[PDB]
C-alpha cells in the first residue's frame, strides 16, 4: 500500500539497533511522521525478523494517547520501513540527561501515562518487556509515549543492558504481565536518582544485583516514594501491586498533574 516515493524524508531523529528513525513528510497529504528504517542484511544475521513482524502486528493494533501509533510499513531492496508517530519532544532519556533527575510533580506523571498505556497493553494481554527512558517518547504537550514493540509479546511467555528486566526475566524463568510493573519501580527510582537502582559496571554485576533484589534510596527520597518503589521491586511478581493500586497511591496521586 506504502512506497518510499511517497515521503519527502529529513533529518534523522534516533539511531536503533538495526537501523535508524527519520523525520518524514508524505508528500500528497504534507504529513509528519518518522520512518524507523531496518536492513534485512542486519536483522537476518541475528534472526529478529518474527520480533520485527510481531512488534508491527501488536503496535498496529492498539490505540491510546500514550501508546506511539504504527501507521503501516513497506519495504525495498535491503531496507524494512516503518510509518510512525512522530514524537516532536524527543525521549525520556536526553530529558533525563539534561534535568540529571525529576521532581516528584513530573515523575508522579510520567508513572501515571506509563502505568495508564499498560493497563490498556495488559488487558489485549500484552507486555511491553522493555520499557526503558530510551523507548519512553515526548508528545508535543509533553505526554509521555511508550514506543519500540520489538520485545512485546502476548503473556504469558519463556539480550542487551540487564537494567530494566525482572529477576524472573534474567533467569529464563515464566513471566507474565507483572514483568512490566518492576520495570515501573526501576524507571520511578531513575527518574528521581537519576540512575537505574542496579546499575553496575559489569553485566555480571547487575545480574547478581537484581537477582537479590539490592538497592538503596539516597537521603533526597521521599518516604512516599520509597514505598512505591519498594512496593513494585518485589523477587515474587504476586507480591506486587496491579497498576490499579498504582494509580491510585498516595505519592502518585498526590504528586501527578492529571488533565
Ligand atoms: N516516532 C518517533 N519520533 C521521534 N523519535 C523517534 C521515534 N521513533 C524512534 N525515535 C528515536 O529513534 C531511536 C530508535 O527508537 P526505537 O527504540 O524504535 O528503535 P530500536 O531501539 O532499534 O527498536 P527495537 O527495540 O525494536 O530495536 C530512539 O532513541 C528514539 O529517540
Ligand atoms: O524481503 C523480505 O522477504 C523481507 C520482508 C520483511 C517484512 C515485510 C513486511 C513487513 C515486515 Br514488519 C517485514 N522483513 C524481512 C526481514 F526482516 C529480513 C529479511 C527479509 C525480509
Ligand atoms: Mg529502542
Amino acid at each position: 500500500q506504502w512506497a518510499l516515493e511517497d515521503f519527502e524524508i529529513g533529518r534523522p531523529l534516533g539511531k536503533g539497533k538495526f537501523g535508524n528513525v527519520y523525520l518524514a513528510r508524505e508528500k500528497q497529504s504534507k504529513f509528519i511522521l518518522a520512518l524507523k528504517v531496518l536492513f534485512k542484511a542486519q536483522l537476518e544475521k541475528a534472526g529478529v525478523e518474527h520480533q520485527l513482524r510481531r512488534e508491527v502486528e501488536i503496535q498496529s493494533h492498539l490505540r491510546h494517547p500514550n501508546i506511539l501509533r504504527l501507521y503501516g510499513y513497506f519495504h525495498d531492496a535491503t531496507r524494512v520501513y516503518l510509518i510512525l508517530e512522530y514524537a516532536p519532544l524527543g525521549t525520556v532519556y536526553r530529558e533525563l540527561q539534561k534535568l540529571s533527575k525529576f521532581d516528584e510533580q513530573r515523575t508522579a506523571t510520567y508513572i501515571t501515562e506509563l502505568a495508564n498505556a499498560l493497563s490498556y497493553c495488559h488487558s489485549k494481554r500484552v507486555i511491553h518487556r522493555d520499557i526503558k527512558p530510551e523507548n519512553l517518547l515526548l508528545g508535543s504537550a509533553g505526554e509521555l509515549k511508550i514506543a519500540d514493540f520489538g520485545w512485546s509479546v502476548h503473556a504469558p511467555s519463556s539480550c542487551g543492558t540487564l537494567d530494566y528486566l525482572p529477576p524472573e526475566m534474567i533467569e529464563g524463568r515464566m513471566h507474565d504481565e507483572k514483568v512490566d510493573l518492576w520495570s515501573l519501580g526501576v524507571l520511578c527510582y531513575e527518574f528521581l536518582v537519576g540512575k537505574p537502582p542496579f546499575e553496575a559496571n559489569t553485566y555480571q554485576e547487575t545480574y547478581k544485583r537484581i537477582s537479590r533484589v539490592e538497592f538503596t534510596f539516597p537521603d533526597f527520597v521521599t518516604e512516599g516514594a520509597r514505598d512505591l518503589i519498594s512496593r513494585l521491586l518485589k523477587h515474587n511478581p504476586s507480591q506486587r501491586p496491579m497498576l490499579r493500586e498504582v494509580l491510585e497511591h498516595p505519592w502518585i496521586t498526590a504528586n501527578s498533574s492529571k488533565p
